[PDB]
């Protein structure tokens, strides 16, 4: 009848210590188990990494084309620290350019390409881990600290698939055209092919435009996952799998199942008015309501047409001055009669006090 319609999926095993599921739109965690447990990112830190560059980018700081020099860190064979690691192959005196080094940073995972760019973006190695260390405050993530550039295996650096999760969302809503290229399967430098160890982009039953692969005999088996159906995108993030064959499946397992029994949907846009209420003392009757930022909510599937929406004001009445985005209430979004999320009532446009005075007197006084 309506047990239906009110059911709780059941969430299915996983078969790695650590994971989550987030919708990227609405941030809403659909599964977690152990997400805030700290862990070895394995190469998931180089997804931090990427997310520097691609700042850097954005910025201007340099672009696709520049040609790097390489120095005698990145000399792939000339550090025997490099050993047993994956590497893109550089050699000293080698230009090569910007596009070719991230490339070998998110397709081949080149250890060798991080200390290239980490060099030619901050200088040296410990500006570019301080670099990536205060993105990780400015994101606020708890239980992430890294002390390398690339991801092998430091006594003090760590995270968690929660924040691996958050660092995979920032990486598409920030630097999106960073974020482009982990989709691509192949990457060839100096002769070399190497395919992009993220196994889902090669499953045609998910849309997976994927993110970041990473593994150590200490930290298991790591992949952060990312995929769309129609405008809805979910993020997994799986630590400590068992195999590479373990953790794709069950990366795609959660990744399935959130699709199935969950979507993200768009109620309110910024600008749009959601509620209009009298103003006192001001140049505007009526003050026009919504939200400063878009609503995206993820809720059962098939259930929008029974979301409800209600709001309240902090206050009895409302008095000009009212500035653009000032938060006058809360909006309640309502599934079965509960509150499943709130979100600030904010004024959509400024409305200054009453001033009636002739015109031209303002402006007279002005000169
Ligand atoms: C990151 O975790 C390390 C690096 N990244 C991956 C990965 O992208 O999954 C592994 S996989 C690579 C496949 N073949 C193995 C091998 O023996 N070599 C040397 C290429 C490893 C790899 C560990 C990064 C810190 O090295």
């Amino acid at each position: 009848d309506l047990n239906i319609k009110t059911m709780i999926p059941g969430v299915p095993q996983i078969d790695a210590e650590s994971y989550i599921l987030i919708d990227y739109n609405s941030g809403k965690v659909l599964a977690e188990q152990n997400a805030d447990v700290r862990r070895d990112p394995a190469s998931l830190t180089k997804m931090m990494t990427s997310y520097v560059i691609g700042q850097a980018m954005k910025a201007g700081k340099f672009k696709e084309t520049d040609l790097v020099t390489i120095g005698n860190d990145a000399w792939a064979t000339g550090n025997p620290v490099f050993k047993g690691s994956s590497l893109m192959f550089l050699k000293p005196g080698m230009q090569v350019p910007v596009s070719q080094l991230i490339r070998g940073i998110n397709l081949q995972s080149g250890n060798d390409a991080c200390v290239a760019m980490a060099d030619f973006a901050a200088g040296s190695q410990d500006a570019f881990v301080g670099l990536m260390n205060s993105y990780v405050n400015a994101l606020g993530l708890k239980n992430t600290h890294f002390q390398t550039v690339h991801g092998l295996d430091a006594d003090g650096q760590y995270s968690s698939a929660r924040d691996m999760a958050l660092i995979g969302q920032a990486l598409i809503r920030d630097v999106p055209n960073e974020y482009s290229i982990y989709k691509e399967k192949e990457f060839t430098f100096n002769g070399i092919r190497q395919l992009n160890r993220n196994g889902l982009l090669w499953d045609n039953s998910l849309n997976v435009d994927g993110i970041k692969t990473g593994h150590t005999d200490k930290a298991g088996y790591n992949l952060v996952a990312s995929a769309t159906e129609g405008q809805m995108r979910l993020i997994s993030a799986v630590m400590g799998g068992r195999t590479f064959k373990g953790r794709e499946a069950e990366s795609k397992k959660l990744l399935t199942w959130g699709f199935r029994f969950f979507e993200t949907v768009n109620p309110l846009k910024v600008g749009k008015e959601f509620a209009s209420e009298p103003v006192w003392f001001g140049d505007s009757d009526r003050a026009s309501l919504g939200v400063d930022k878009d609503v995206y909510l993820t809720i059962p599937r098939g259930r929008m047409k029974d979301l409800k929406a209600s709001y309240v004001l902090n206050s009895s009445e409302l008095h000009a001055p009212l500035q653009k985005n000032q938060v006058v209430g809360t909006i309640n979004f309502q599934l079965d009669g509960k509150t499943i999320e709130q979100r600030p009532l904010v004024v959509l446009q400024e409305i200054p006090e009453g001033n009636f005075f002739g015109k031209i007197i303002d402006y007279i006084k002005l000169m």
